[PDB]
């Protein structure tokens, strides 16, 4: 089951998001190129994590209540964020 978190466009996120369950966070970044495309930052409790993003699917194990606090892309893209639970 795939829970939609965000769908949009550009190079960053308009708000922070809460991941609702344990599972895999999927960040699908699509654009007319391939390869490295930016960064995402997640926070859970007292831990902050920073991850490299590539085009296509980026999969990150996450626990319930993890926050997506920032994403920064190097070129405008379609951005789809959902969680496999």
């Amino acid at each position: 089951e795939n829970y939609l978190i965000y769908s949009g466009f550009g190079t960053s996120l308009p708000q922070t998001y809460t991941i609702p369950a344990n599972g895999y966070l999927i960040i699908s970044i699509t654009n007319t190129s391939t390869g490295n495309i930016g960064q995402i930052t997640l926070t859970i409790g007292s831990t902050t994590m920073t991850f490299n993003l590539q085009t296509g699917e980026n999969k990150i194990p996450v626990i319930a209540g993890t926050q997506i606090t920032n994403m920064t892309l190097t070129s405008s893209s379609a951005i789809l964020i959902y969680e496999e639970v």
